């Protein structure tokens, strides 16, 4: 049989790859041709896939993506020169591991909360979210935090309100909120993933002083 | 025999994670007691692999790190309860994927050039540099690009230099510099790898204003 195969996506060099060689023992009483079905073989995506018919090296035209498919079911064959299948079609998996390739992406471009002025230090205000289409389960590829970039204006001072950097909610930090002078604040928030040290992206959450 | 194994670095989740079951054919004749030697397995590092004695099962007891050790060779074994080797030692390569968690890193902390007050626009002035820890060979985690932040002063005017993205040499963009009025310049580069795209760093380069 033939034990499950990876391949990383976004590989880049030249193509196709080896992946690995298929063999039936009948090759040493007949001529045997092989040949691969299923989809990324002779079914759309057509070829992404192809194998040796003489050799029975299975390999890969191009360059892969786990978010568009991230795991292939094919099926190679084995035919003598007579025209006798000399095997039965064994399945093949192969596995598509991730890259960190996409950035995080907050679930609105502007979140919109509000907040009583006389509010404690450390009161829950609003919560802002975001994505990542990488691989959650098996990677840290998308594992996000939250980070506050700016406010404005930045009056009483900067840092009025701090974000949780695992859950997202926004919290009033320090005393100071003047609905008077300061109706409302346009914070810009970041998501990045890799624990905060990978790939970024920011969106606006806007909050009104309340009475 | 055994095809080639493959293990992405920094993975995640419960330990050990199951790569391949090795089994030896001899079982029919007697039970079969398997185990694997190697760097990696009995010998330092110790334990990266094991392998379930009654089942075959190789498995890996941690996550890995490419940029430690990229490639393990181990050797598989096949013992009969009798106390017979029933196989020759079997050679299994597992190959540590990368995945983009190294940012670029600049050379110098701070990159020293000069450059004549009469210097025609375009004229190339100093060479600024970043590495990469990533798989160059195989990915685009390592593919650097370099771009200008900020320039101290902004006089005359922005954008007195420029840098090409590729080779990291900084020209003289467009004409004004003279020293008798501004004879240094604070550049801060920056270094971006997946072409620019992904991790970046920072640095500065300080230009001199020469006669
Ligand atoms: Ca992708
Ligand atoms: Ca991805
Ligand atoms: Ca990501
Ligand atoms: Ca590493
Ligand atoms: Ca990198
Ligand atoms: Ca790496
Ligand atoms: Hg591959
Ligand atoms: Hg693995």
């Amino acid at each position: 049989v033939i034990p499950p195969i990876s391949c990383p996506e976004n590989e880049k060099g030249e193509f196709p790859k080896n992946l690995v060689q298929i063999k039936s023992n009948r090759d040493k009483e007949t001529k045997v041709f092989y040949s691969i079905t299923g989809q990324g073989a002779d079914k759309p995506p057509v070829g992404v896939f192809i194998i040796e018919r003489e050799t029975g090296w299975l390999k890969v035209t191009q360059p892969l993506d786990r978010e568009a498919i991230a795991k292939y079911i094919l099926y190679s064959h084995a035919v003598s020169s007579n025209g006798e299948a000399v095997e039965d079609p064994m399945e093949i998996v192969i596995t598509v591991t991730d890259q960190n390739d996409n950035r995080p992406e907050f679930t609105q471009e502007v979140f919109e909360g509000s907040v009583a002025e006389g509010a404690v230090p450390g009161t829950s205000v609003m919560k802002v979210s975001a994505t990542d289409a990488d691989d959650d389960v098996n990677t840290y590829n998308a594992a996000i935090a939250y980070t506050i970039v700016s406010q404005d204006p930045e009056l009483p001072h900067k840092n009025m309100f701090t974000v949780n950097r695992d859950t997202g909610v926004i919290s009033v930090l320090t005393s100071g909120l003047d609905r008077e002078s300061y109706p409302t604040y346009t914070l810009v928030v970041q998501a990045a993933d890799l624990q905060g040290e990978g790939l970024s992206t920011t969106a606006k959450a806007v909050i009104t002083v309340k009475d």
